[PDB]
C-alpha cells in the first residue's frame, strides 16, 4: 500500500498517454493493456469489512465504469478508459508532499494537455483530408513524401511539436492552420495556452522559488 | 434585481459583439437586436418619485444616449449602442464576489478586445483592398479563393485568429501585416497586447492563487 | 518653474526622437531643432548668487557639451544633444509623484528604446550597399518596390515594426534577419528585450495593482 | 584568495564556452588551453597538511578527473573538463553576494545554455546533413551558399541565433525544424526553455527591484 498509490499513479499515466493516442491514430500492445486492466481491477478489489458501504456511496460508481472492459465502430468507447484521473484527482492529498514530485507532476499535466491537443489537431486534420488545404498535405510536401503520405510517427511528431509551440507561444511557421477548422482549433488553443501559462509557469516560479 | 442585472450584462456582452461586427462587416437577426433595445428601454423603466430627481442629474443622460434610435449613415450612428457598456462599468462591485465570476469576466474582456481588433482589422483590409498587397488578397490566395473572395465567416475566423495571435504572441506567420497601415495598425496592437495581456493576465494569476 | 520641468520633459523626448531619426534615416526640420536649442540655453541660463558654485561643481560641463553648437558628416557630432536625457533622469525625483506619469514614462521607455533600435537595425542594413539578401532588399521585393527601393517612409514603419516585433518576442515573419550582421544584432536585441521584459512589465503589473 | 577564484570562475567560464565550442564545430590555438588547465593545475595544488586529508576525502577525486590530461572518439575524450562547473557551483556564498554578480551569473548562465543548445542542434544537422530537408541546407540556400556550404562563422551564427529564438519564445521563422529528430529536439528544448527561463527571468525580476 505505501508504493501501490505511486503505482496507480504510473498506471494512470499510462492510461491517458496512450488511451486517445489509440484513438485519435490507432483506431484507423494488446497484452498491455489486458495487463493494466488486470492491475486495475486488483486496485478496485484492494479499495473494498464496515468500510465498504462508505466507498459505494464514494467513487465506486466511477472506478467501476472505468474498470468494465466494453468488448463484445466499437472501438471509439474505449475512451471511458480515461475516468481513472480521478484516482490521481482525489488522492492528490499523498502527491502533494514533495517538490521535486509536485514539478514532475507539473511537467506530467503540461505534457498530457499538448499530447490530447496532438491528438485533436490529428482528428480533426485526418477529418478533413479526404474532403492541399490542410496541414496534412503541406507536411507531406514538406517531409518530401506526397501525398501514400506521411508515416504515423511523422504524423504523431508534428502534430506534438505544432502544438507545442503553439502553447508556448513560439509559432515556429512550419506549421500553420489554414482551415476554418484549424482556425478555430487554434483560437481556443491560445486561450487554453494562455490560462495554462498564467496558472502554471507562474506555479512553477513561485514554487522553484522555494 | 441581482437576475436583472446578470440579464443586463448578458445583453451588454451581446450588444458589445454584435454591433461592432455589424459596423464593420454586415455594412454593405435585426429582431433580437430589437427586443434587446426594448429591454433596455424596460431597464430604464424599472431604474426609477424621490430618486428620480437624483438620477436625472446622473448617468440618465448617458443611458439617454445609448437608448434612442436613429432610424431617420444610419448604420455607422448605430454605433451608438457601444456606450452600453457604462450600464456594467458603473456597478462591477455586483459582479466581483463570486470569484471565478471575475475570472471568466477578464477572459470575456480579452475576448471581446480581440474581437474589437478583429474589426478593426477587417475595416483596414477592405478600405485598402480596391485601391497581392493586403492580408485579404494574401487571405484569399492561401483559403483557395482567388479574389469575389473568401466568404465572410472565412475573412472573421481569419481576423479574430490573427489578433489573437498577435495579442498572445505567436506570430504564426500565415497572415502578417505587409502595408504601412497595418504594419502601423500592427505595432500599436503590439504596444497595446503587451500592456494589457500583462494587467489582465497578472491579475489572472493573482485570482488564481486564492 | 512650476511647469517648466515638464516643458523641459517634452523637449527631452523630442530630442530623443528626433536625434537619432535626423542621424540615421536622413543623413543619406530645422527650424523646430534649432529653437529646441534655444529653449535648452534659456533652461540653463535661468537655473543658474550663491549657487553659481554648486552648479560649477556638478553637472555643468555634461549640460554644456550637450549645448555648444556643432557648426563650423559633421552633422554626426549632433548625437551628443542625447546627453540632455540626463536631465529626465535626475528629476525622476519630481516625475514619479503620479502612477500615471510612472505608467507614461514607462511606455515612454519601451517606445524610445524600440525607436532607437529600429535606427540601428536600418543603420546595420544600409551598411550594405556595396554587396535577395538583407532585410532592405526583401522589403522591396515584398511592397512591389524592387530595388531606387522603398521610401523612407516604407523603411523606417518596417524596421520600428520589425523591431517591436522582435522585442515583443512575436516574429511575424515578413522581416527575418538573413546575415551575420544582422543575427547578431538580433540575438543583442533578444537579450535587451528579455531583460527589458523582465524589468518594464513586472514593473506595469506592480504598478497597475498601486 | 577572492581574487584568485574569481579569476577561477573566469576560467571556468572560459572552458565552459570553449569545450563544446570545440567538441561539435571543430572535429574535423592550444596555448590558451594549455595555460588554463596548468592554471587549473597551479589551483589544485593550491586546494591541497592537516586539511590535505580534509580536501582528499571530498572534492580530491572530482578536480582529479577533469584535471588529468587525456593525450595518449579519441579526441572526443577531452569533454570530461566540463566537470570543472562545480568549482564555481560548490563556492556559490562569494558568487552570489553581490545582487549585480547575480545579474551577471544570470545572463551568463542563459547564455551558457544557449550555446549548449547550439553546438547539440549542430551536432544533430551535422549527423543528419550527409544522409532541402534539414536546416543546413536550407541555411545554405537563404545564405547564397548552396551546398561546400556555410562557413563554420555562419553556421555557429545561425545555430546560436535559432536557440535563441527558441528558448526566448520568438520564432522568426528564418530557421524552423523539418526532421523527426529536429522535430523532438525542438519539443524537448520548449520544454526546457519554458522551465530555464520561467527560473531565470523570475529570478531576474526579483533581483531589479532589489
Ligand atoms: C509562454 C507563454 C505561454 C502562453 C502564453 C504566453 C503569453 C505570455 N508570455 C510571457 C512570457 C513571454 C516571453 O517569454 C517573452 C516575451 C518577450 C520577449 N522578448 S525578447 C526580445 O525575445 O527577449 C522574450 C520572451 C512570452 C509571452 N506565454
Amino acid at each position: 500500500k505505501a508504493v501501490w498509490d505511486w503505482l496507480i499513479l504510473l498506471l494512470v499515466i499510462y492510461t491517458a498517454v496512450f488511451t486517445p493516442y489509440s484513438a485519435a491514430f490507432l483506431l484507423k500492445l494488446a497484452v498491455v493493456d489486458l495487463i493494466v486492466d488486470i492491475m486495475f481491477i486488483v486496485d478496485i478489489l484492494i479499495n473494498f469489512g464496515r468500510i465498504a458501504v462508505h466507498y459505494f456511496k464514494g467513487w465506486f460508481l466511477i472506478d467501476m465504469v472505468a474498470a468494465i472492459p466494453f468488448d463484445l465502430l466499437i472501438g471509439l468507447l474505449k475512451t471511458a478508459r480515461l475516468l481513472r484521473l480521478v484516482r490521481v484527482a482525489r488522492k492528490l492529498d499523498r502527491y502533494s508532499e514533495y517538490g521535486a514530485a509536485v514539478l514532475f507532476l507539473l511537467m506530467c499535466t503540461f505534457a498530457l494537455i499538448a499530447h490530447w491537443l496532438a491528438c485533436i489537431w490529428y482528428a480533426i486534420g485526418n477529418m478533413e483530408q479526404p474532403h492541399r488545404i490542410g496541414w496534412l498535405h503541406n507536411l507531406g510536401d514538406q517531409i518530401g513524401k506526397p501525398y501514400g503520405g506521411p508515416s504515423i510517427k511523422d504524423k504523431y511528431v508534428t502534430a506534438l511539436y505544432f502544438t507545442f509551440s503553439s502553447l508556448t507561444s513560439v509559432g515556429f511557421g512550419n506549421v500553420s492552420p489554414n482551415t476554418n477548422s484549424e482556425k478555430i482549433f487554434s483560437i481556443c488553443v491560445m486561450l487554453i495556452g494562455s490560462l495554462m501559462y498564467a496558472s502554471i509557469f507562474g506555479n512553477v516560479s513561485a514554487i522553484i522559488q522555494r
